[PDB]
């Protein structure tokens, strides 16, 4: 029936309220514990109650970083709340689908993800990067499954922020993070000085996956995931291997432009080799990522989604979300964008 807790908001001083839900049914079970779906009392609107045990000795990590994102591309967390040893429970904002459900549906038709899709929601997940980057927050687990999608409004929201953390330089974090396909090449070989451009490297397996109909890097193994990885980028040199962390095979890097099929834009191959690079420090940062040639139909005004309504907000860009590079708000916020 209802069921009634005193919740805490997401965003704002802690000042505890009385919160009703009802149609609770579970949406998800895995290491972390389960993810139900309920609907508001008030409002009508639906929410997913992800349901982790509460440590004792220290305050959650993923609350602590849920409590400070506040993007129109990452998942909102509405409300807080312990129950039953303690438990606790993020209330966030029911999105109804993900970027692996679309792009299964899209496979399974053996038809590809219209390009103009791949471009909001490439472009979304940069945006999400660029903000948690700007705190020093590393997601450490971006793949299709944690990047929510609205389809009629194509708004993209990155989810799960149970991996995520604050990378300090000089600090040594553990290298079994991160999702098979998606795992940078340095996570692969074991490193514990990555930085977040292991997000941008995930991100990039995306973008080729939503391309090609199926990973870029697939293998049950980092050995099967590298020699994949060989295959396309080539054999990585002495510097590179040095830049990320024995005998390899001796392949020539294959020409970008025939991984991919002939119909394929080439501005999208360019991004896609400029993101999915061997050493860490030459792949794009989210933000230069957003402002690619990639994403110019983006910035037309005369632009809109194939159902007629407008694109979502795409250039309500923060000072926070820009300070890795200021000067790029000039390509990225475009003459017409209010
Ligand atoms: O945080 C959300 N989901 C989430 C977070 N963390 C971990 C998991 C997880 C991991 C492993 C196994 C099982 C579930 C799921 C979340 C928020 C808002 N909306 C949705 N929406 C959906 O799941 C619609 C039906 C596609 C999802």
């Amino acid at each position: 029936k209802v069921t009634t807790v005193v919740a805490t908001p997401g965003q704002g001083p802690d000042r505890p309220q009385e919160v009703s839900y009802t149609d609770t049914k579970v949406i998800g079970n895995g290491s972390f514990g389960v993810v139900y779906q309920a609907k508001l009392c008030d409002s009508g609107e639906l929410v997913a109650i992800k349901k982790v045990l509460q440590d004792k000795r220290f305050k959650n990590r993923e609350l602590q970083i849920m409590r400070k994102l506040d993007h129109c591309n990452i998942v909102r967390l509405r409300y807080f709340f312990y129950s039953s040893e303690v438990y606790l429970n993020l209330v966030l904002d029911y999105v109804p689908e993900t970027v692996y459900r679309v792009a299964r549906h899209y496979s399974r038709a053996k038809q590809t993800l219209p390009v103009i899709y791949v471009k909001l929601y490439m472009y979304q997940l940069f945006r999400s990067l660029a903000y948690i980057h700007s705190f020093g927050i590393c997601h450490r687990d971006i793949k299709p499954q944690n990047l929510l999608l609205d389809p009629d409004t194509a708004v993209l929201k990155l989810c799960d922020f149970g991996s995520a953390k604050q990378l300090v330089r000089g600090e040594p974090n553990v290298s079994y993070i991160c999702s098979r396909y998606y795992r940078a090449p340095e996570l692969i070989f074991g490193a514990t000085d990555y930085t977040s451009s292991i997000d941008v490297w995930s991100a990039g397996c995306v973008l080729a996956e939503l391309l090609l109909g199926q990973p870029i890097f697939p293998g049950d193994s980092g050995v099967d995931q590298l020699v994949e990885i060989i295959k396309v980028l080539g054999t990585p040199t002495r510097e590179q291997i040095r830049e990320m962390n024995f005998k390899f095979p001796q392949i020539k890097a294959h020409p970008w432009t025939k991984v991919f099929r002939p119909r394929t834009p080439p501005e999208a191959i360019a991004l896609c080799s400029r993101l999915l690079e061997y050493t860490p420090t030459a792949r794009l940062t989210p933000l230069e990522a957003c402002a690619h040639s990639f994403f110019d139909e983006l910035r037309d005004p005369n632009v809109k989604l194939p159902n007629g309504r407008d694109t979502p907000a795409l250039f309500n860009f923060t000072t926070q979300e820009l300070s890795s590079n200021p000067p790029l708000a000039t390509i990225l916020i475009p003459p017409h964008a209010r």
